[PDB]
C-alpha cells in the first residue's frame, strides 16, 4: 500500500492505492484506502486490511458519536488523540501480525490563518503522533518513494489541481519501486482514489480527473 | 518470477519476464532468465538470481565441455541428468534461502518423430526431474496461474507464432495475479523474452515480436 | 475443498465439492459444504469440517434470529459484517489449527438494479471481507486453479445456465489439479453441489442437473 | 553509508558519503568508502568496514595480478565475475554480521559506442550481479533516498559536471534522510569523496570542486 | 535524544534537541522533547516518542489535578515521587521495548536559598530518583557526550546567559558524536528547544535566542 | 556498595558509602544509604537503587504508622519482623532484578543491660533474619573486606568514637577492594555517611568528624 | 580499562591505567597496559588480560622478526595491517569472551615533516582500522569520557610535556566516570603509564613525571 497526502494553499489532499496482496500474490485490484471519516477529516490506512477497514469504521463513527452526544465536534487534536489511542490499543495483535498505521489529513475550522488550516498527522504503531509542518507525508511499504518523489515535485504545488496532480505522481512512483502498491490500471480503468479537504468541507475527487492526471503523466515518461 | 515452456509441431518455445524482487521492492525490470544452454536447448530459471544464473552459466559450460572433450553432444537424457544432479548438488543451500528451480526447454535431434522432438523438463529442489507429456509447464511464483492459462489456451497451439502467443499471454496472466512475475512495460518498452527451438535450432524471438503480441493480449482485454 | 461462486445477470450461483480428507486420507465422500444460509444467500465453507459446520449452523441461526426479533432482515452489509465478526472470533484457534474460511453469495433485494443485485464477498481468516466487483470468485486448497479457470470461461457467462455450467467447470478442474478437491464421481453418482440465488430466492440444484453438466464436461475433455 | 553512480555522455561517476558508526555513536567523519580499483573502475562498499576495506584492496589486488600475469587485463565481464565471487565468499559470514555489498563503477575500452562505454553493476549478498541500464545506482542504509533523489534529477545530467552535481546531491538527500549517512560537514571542511572514469581514465575528483558543489545545493536549498 | 539540565545562581535551564528516528531513518526533526509540566517544573524525555509525550502530558495534568483538588501546589519531593512512580509503572512496558526515561528541572519555592533553590533530578527505568547535587545533569543516548562536555564548561556559568549557551553546546556535542541526537539546522532554521525556571516561573526560550548561541557555537568551532 | 555496623559500649554505629552505578559507568558520589527509620533504629540497604529508598521510606512510616495507632512503638522483635516480611515480599523481583538487601542496627530501651543493648541483624533474599552476636556485620558487595577488616580491628572498640572509627575503615577497605564501594573523596569533600544510636536515640554523624577519621585512615597508610 | 592516545607538534604519546577487575572485585593495582612495540610505536590493549598480553608480546616479536628478516622494519602501513589481522584472527575467541581491543600509536620515519609524523590508529573487533586525523583517540571502558575529556582539553597541546599531561588528564576523567578504569593512588604511589615517541624513537615516561602531573590535576580539581 501507499497512502499520500499533501498540504496547498486553503487546503490539503489525500490519495491512496487500489492493490491488496496475500504475499505475492494479487487479491485485490480496487480496494479504497482513503475514507472521508467526518466532514474535514480524512484517513488513509495501510497494512492488514480488516485491522484498516475497522479503524476507519469504528473511527468514524468515534467522532461522530462525540458529536451528537455534546453538540459540537472535536477539537482537531482531539481528533488526532483518539485515533493514537485507537492505534495503541491494537499493538499487542500488531505484533502477532495484525498491523496497521493510519495517516490523518484534515482542515482544522478553528485554525488561525484560514490559509494553513490544512493538517496532516503521521502515526507509529505505538500510538505515537507527529503533525507534519513539512506538506507532504506518507505511509506503506511505498512510503519513502513517495515521500522522496513529493521532496522533488512539492514545489509545483500552488492550487488545488497542481496539489492532485503531484499526490498521483507520488503514487505512480511508489507502485513504480514498490509491488506491493498498485499502479494505475489502463485495461480495467482502476485508478488511486482521491480526497480534497478545504473550506466547505472533504469531498471525493471524481475518477474522471484524476485519470486523467493519470495519463498525462504516463505520456509524459514515454 | 515466471518461467513458461511449451510443446507446438516441430518444436518447443521457452518466455520468462524481467522482474527482480527484494521482498516487495523491486530491484530489477530488464532481466534475462531463459539462457540458451546449447544450440537445442533452453533453460529458464526461478529463485535466487545469484543462483540461477550461475546454474545456466555453469550447465552451458559442462555440456560444451563435453561436446568438446567427446566430439559429440550428450544424448538428451545426458543432459537431463547432468542438470538434475547439479540442481541436487544445490539443496543444502537452498534449504539455507538460496533456492532456484530450472525447467529445461529442447529439440531432441535423435527423437524419431520430428513432429514431437519437442522436450521439457522440470525439476524439484531434489533434483527431481519429469519429463512433462501433456505440453506445456511453468516454474516461478506465478507458475499456477501460468499453468492454469495455459490449460485452457494451448488447445490453439498449431505452429511456433501461435505458441509463442499463448506462451506471451500465459506470462501476461501471471504478471496479472502474481507481483514478483512482471508484466509488459509499454512505457520503458521492456517485455518478455522468449526462445524458440526447432530443427534448426534454439534462436531467440526478436523484441518487436513479442512486443506486438502483448499490445495485441492489451488491446483484446480492453 | 473448493467453492466456487460467481454472478450472472440477475442473479449469483455457488457450488463445492464434496471431499473430506485426513491427510492423504479420504474421510468422506458427500460433505455438503455449500449452505442456504437465507432465502436470499448461500455460504460455503473450507477449512476444519468441524470449524465450518459449526460456522454454517450458527450463522444462519443468527440471520433469522435478528430477523424474527426486529421484524426485518438484516441489509446484506449487516449480514458481511456479522460473518466477518463471526470469523474474527475464530482468529486463536485458527492459529492452532481449527481454521474455516467462508464465502458468502447473495442477492440484495434493496440493491438499485435488479440485474447486478448479485453479491460475491470473500474473507481472511483474520475477519477481512472484499465485496468482489469481478464476477467471481473462490476459497479452498483448489481455488487458485478454479479463479484462473473461470477467468478464462466467465465471457461465457449469459444466465442462470451458462453460470452453473462455468461454476462446475471450475470445481472440475480445481479436482483435477488439487488432491483435497473431489471430482465428480460417476460409479457412485456424486457430484458437486450447488444453489443458485435470483428474485424468488435461494433455491438447491437437483443433484440430476449438476449429473448433466458434470457428463457434458468429462465428454467434452474426452473427444 | 551511502555509495551513487550514474552515467554521463562518455563516462561514469562514483561518490561515497565519509560516516562511520558503531550503532549511533558515530566513529568516523573522513571515511574513504570509494577506491580507484584500476585504470578504468572504481569499486565502493557499503556495510562492515573491515569487510568492506578488505574488498577493496584485495579486489585491487586480483585485478593488478591478472594483468601481470597476462600481459592484459581483464574483461569487464571477467572484473565484474571476480567481485561476485568475493562477495558470494564472504556469504556465511555476512549471515554472521560481517556483511558489506559493493557497487562497480567502470568505463569499457572494448565497448563499441564511446558514448555508452559507462557501466555500473550492483550486487547483492549471495553474489548476485547485476548491470544497471537505466544510467544510475546506489547501494548502503541511504540508497533508497538517493535512488529516488536521482530519479527526478537524471534529466539534467549532460556533462561530466552536470553528472557530479546530481551525484552530490544524491548523497545529499541521502545524508538528509539517513543518520546513517554523513552529510557536508562545514565546520570541519569534509566532503563526500568522487571518482570521475572516463576515455582517458579513472581520477580522484578533487575535493574542492565537491565542496564547490555542496554549497550550491545548500545555498540553494535555504 | 539528548535532553540537557543545569543549575545557576537563581535557576535553572533545561534544553532538548529536535530528532525523531526510526532505526536509522531521521522521522522527525522539528519534536518537542521538553516541556513545561507546571508553572515552576519542566520534564524532558528520551525514549519511545509516543510513551515520552503520554508522560510529559499525563504528568502535567496530574500535578494541576493535585493543584485544583487541594487549593495548593504539590512539594517539589512530591513531584519527584509522583514522577518517580509513573515511571516505575511503565517497567514492564519498558522492558517490552517502550522505554521513557524523564530527566527533571524545577525552581523549588520552598526552599531556604532562593540562589539555590534550582533542583535537578535524574530517573532510571526502575523508578529510581537522584537529585543532581553537581549542577548538571543529561538523559538520552548522547547523555555521555553532553555530561563530559558540561564537566569542561560548567564552570563558565554564572547566570542564565551562561547556563543556557552551555546547555546549547552540550547538545552540539551531543548530536556531533550521537547521530541519534540532532544539531542545529541552519538550512531549514530548527534548534534545540529550551526552558528556564527562576523565581518568576519557567519560561520557554524563543527560538531566536537558541539560534544565535548555536550561530556563535558554529562559528567558534569553524576558526 | 557497602554498609557496615558495629556495636560498641552503650550503643550501636552505621556507616555506608556513597557511591551509585550502572554497570561499570559511576552514577552517583553523593548517595545516601543509611536511614534513620525511627528514634532508636537506622537501616542500610545494598542492591538496587529504587528498591532500597523504598524500603527503607515504607519501612520508616509503618513503624511510625504502628507507634501512632497503638499509642506504642513497636518491640524491636517486631521491626526486625516487618522488615523480614517485608523483604520476602519482594523476593519475585528481586528474582527478576530488583535486589535488595537491609541490614539493620537499633538500641532496645526495653533490654536489660545498657551496655549491650546495641542490636544488629543482617537478612538474606527469602527473609531471613539473624542478630548478629559477635558485634559487627556488613552488608553489599564489599561486605565481606568489611567483615574481614572489622575481624582484625574490633577489639580496639571501647567507645563511640573509637567504634566510628573502626567503621569507617572498615568501609575505606571494602572501597579499596570493591569498585562498586566508594572510598572518601578528598577532591569533593564527601565521605561515608554514619548514624549512631545510644540511649538518647539515634543521630546522624556530622560530616567533619568522619573527615578527620577518613584522613587520619589515608595519611596512617601513607607512611 | 582506559588507553588513550593523541598526536603532538613532533611526536605521539600514550597514556594507560593500571587497574584490573573481576568483576566488581579490583584485582590489580600495578598493571602495565601500554607497551613499546618498537623503535617507534607502542601498543595500549584494553580487554581480556591474557589476550591484551598475549596481543602485545606476540605483536613485538612479529614486527622485529621481520626486521631481522628482511634487514629493514615494516613501513607504518604494514605494521597497521599486521596488528589488524590479529585482531580479526581472534574475533571467535572475542565472541566467547576472550575480547581485547588494541590502540596503535606510532612515528612514521618515512613521513614528509616529522611534526606531524605522529600516527594514531585504533581498532574494533573485526580486525577494521582507522588512522585517526583528529589527534587522540581512546580505547576501553572509559574511552567515551577520556575521549570527551580531550576534545576540550586537546587545544593544550603544543609539545611532549603538554601531550602528557592533558593524556593524563584524560585518564583522571576516565577512572572518574568508570569504575574498571583506575585513577592516581596517592597512598600507594602508583599512577598511569605513559610512553613518548618522537624522532629519537621511544621512550617510557619516568614515574616521577607522572606523578607531578598527576598531582597538579589533583590539586587543581580540589584548589
Ligand atoms: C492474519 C491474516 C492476514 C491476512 C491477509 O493478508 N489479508 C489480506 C487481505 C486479503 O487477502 N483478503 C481476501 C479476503 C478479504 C480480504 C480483503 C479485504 C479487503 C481488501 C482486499 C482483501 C491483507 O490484509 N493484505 C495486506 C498486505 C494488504 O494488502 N492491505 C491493503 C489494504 C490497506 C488498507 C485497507 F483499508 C485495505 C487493504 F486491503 N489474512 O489473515
Ligand atoms: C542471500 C541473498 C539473497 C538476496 C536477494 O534477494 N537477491 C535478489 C536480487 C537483487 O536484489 N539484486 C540486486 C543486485 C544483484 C541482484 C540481481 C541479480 C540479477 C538480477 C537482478 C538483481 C533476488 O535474488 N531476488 C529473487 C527473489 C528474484 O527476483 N529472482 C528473479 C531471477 C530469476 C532468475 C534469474 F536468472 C535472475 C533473476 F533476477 N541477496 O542476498
Ligand atoms: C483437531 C482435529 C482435526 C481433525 C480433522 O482433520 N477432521 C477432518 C474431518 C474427518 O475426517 N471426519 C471424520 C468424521 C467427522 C469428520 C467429518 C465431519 C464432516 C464431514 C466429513 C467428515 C477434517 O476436518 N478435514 C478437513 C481437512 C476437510 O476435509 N474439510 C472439508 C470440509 C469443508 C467444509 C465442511 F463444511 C465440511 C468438510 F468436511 N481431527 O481432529
Ligand atoms: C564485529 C564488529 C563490528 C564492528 C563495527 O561495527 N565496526 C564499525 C567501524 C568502527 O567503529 N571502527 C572503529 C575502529 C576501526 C573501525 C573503522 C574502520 C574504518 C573506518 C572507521 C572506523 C563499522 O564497521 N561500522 C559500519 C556500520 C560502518 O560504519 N560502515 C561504513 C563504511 C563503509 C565502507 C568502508 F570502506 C568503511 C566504512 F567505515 N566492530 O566489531
Ligand atoms: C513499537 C513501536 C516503536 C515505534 C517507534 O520507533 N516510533 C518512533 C517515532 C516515529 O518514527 N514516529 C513517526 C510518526 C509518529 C511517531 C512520532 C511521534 C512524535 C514525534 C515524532 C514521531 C520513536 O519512538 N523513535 C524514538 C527512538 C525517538 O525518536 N525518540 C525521540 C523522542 C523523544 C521524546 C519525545 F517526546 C518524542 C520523540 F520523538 N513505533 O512502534
Ligand atoms: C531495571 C533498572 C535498573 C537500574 C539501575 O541500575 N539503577 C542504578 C541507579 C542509577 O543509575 N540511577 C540513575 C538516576 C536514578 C538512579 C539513582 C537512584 C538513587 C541514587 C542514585 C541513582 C542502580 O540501582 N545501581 C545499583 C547497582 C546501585 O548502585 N545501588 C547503590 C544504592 C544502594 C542503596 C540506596 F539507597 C541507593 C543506592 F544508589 N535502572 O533500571
Ligand atoms: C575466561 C576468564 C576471564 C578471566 C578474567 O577475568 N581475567 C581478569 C584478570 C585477573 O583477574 N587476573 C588475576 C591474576 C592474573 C590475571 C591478571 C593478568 C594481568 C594483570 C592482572 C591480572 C581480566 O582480564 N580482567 C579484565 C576485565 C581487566 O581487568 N583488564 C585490564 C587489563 C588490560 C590490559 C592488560 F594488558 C592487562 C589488564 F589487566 N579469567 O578467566
Amino acid at each position: 500500500t501507499t497512502i499520500v497526502a499533501l498540504k496547498y494553499p486553503g487546503g490539503v489532499v489525500m490519495a491512496g492505492d487500489r492493490r491488496s496482496t496475500q504475499g505475492n500474490m494479487i487479491s485485490g485490484r480496487d480496494v479504497r484506502k482513503v475514507y472521508i471519516t467526518d466532514d474535514y477529516t480524512a484517513t488513509g490506512i495501510a497494512g492488514t486490511a480488516a485491522v484498516a477497514v475497522e479503524f476507519a469504521r469504528l473511527y468514524a463513527v468515534e467522532l461522530e458519536h462525540y458529536e451528537k452526544l455534546e453538540g459540537v465536534p472535536l477539537t482537531f487534536a482531539g481528533k488526532i488523540n483518539r485515533l493514537a489511542i485507537m492505534v495503541r490499543g491494537n499493538l499487542a495483535a500488531a505484533m502477532q501480525g495484525l498491523l496497521a498505521l493510519p495517516l490523518l489529513a484534515g482542515y482544522d475550522i478553528h485554525a488561525s490563518d484560514p490559509q494553513s488550516a490544512g493538517r496532516i498527522v503521521s502515526f507509529d504503531a505505538a500510538g505515537g503522533w507527529n503533525i507534519e509542518e513539512e506538506g507532504y507525508q506518507a505511509v506503506g511499504s511505498g512510503s519513502l518513494f513517495a515521500k522522496s518523489s513529493m521532496k522533488k515535485l512539492y514545489s509545483q504545488v500552488t492550487d488545488g489541481d497542481s496539489g492532485l496532480r503531484v499526490a498521483v505522481e507520488a503514487l505512480y512512483d511508489a507502485a513504480d519501486d514498490d509491488s506491493a502498491t498498485g499502479g494505475p490500471d489502463l485495461v480495467r480503468g482502476i485508478f488511486p482514489t482521491a480526497v480534497i479537504i478545504d473550506a466547505d468541507g472533504a469531498v471525493d475527487v471524481p475518477e474522471s480527473r484524476i485519470a486523467e492526471l493519470a495519463r498525462a503523466i504516463i505520456e509524459s515518461r514515454s
